[PDB]
């Protein structure tokens, strides 16, 4: 059908708007902390005080097959990179520090999302 056809070009936009706000949550990772899983090789206890492990490699996979359907499901994976750090590491670490600082910074660029998916009607 043409609504359907219709449909998959919203979703390859809101894929195309979300892959930028991924570009620009990542640079302010310049360390790459967040860059891939957490290694359970070299953490590997690490499920069992994580339960669901987010990074951005995996949520750029998931961008790809166009598996966000909005902004909210984007953002809960973003938060999930955030939160499981600050819950794994103390305060006083690199890596809790890394995850405020990504967090404070990327405010900023999903405040405007919000308003260019709201705006353009991306759903
Ligand atoms: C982002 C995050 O929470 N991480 C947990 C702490 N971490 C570690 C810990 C131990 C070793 C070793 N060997 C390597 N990396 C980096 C990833
Ligand atoms: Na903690």
């Amino acid at each position: 059908s043409m609504e359907q056809v219709a449909m998959e070009l919203r979703l390859t936009e809101l894929t195309r708007l979300l892959r930028s706000v991924l570009d620009q949550l990542q640079d302010k990772d310049p360390a790459r902390i967040f860059a891939q899983p957490v290694s359970l090789k070299e953490v590997p206890d690490y499920l069992d005080h994580i339960k669901h492990p987010m990074d951005f490699a995996t949520m750029r996979k998931r961008l790809e097959a166009q598996g966000y359907k909005n902004l909210h499901e984007f953002e809960e994976d973003f938060d999930l990179i955030i939160d499981n750090c600050m819950k794994y590491n103390a305060r006083d670490t690199v890596f809790y520090r890394a995850a405020v600082r990504l967090r404070d910074q990327g405010g900023v660029v999903l405040r405007q999302a919000r308003r260019e998916v709201d705006s353009i009607g991306l759903e």
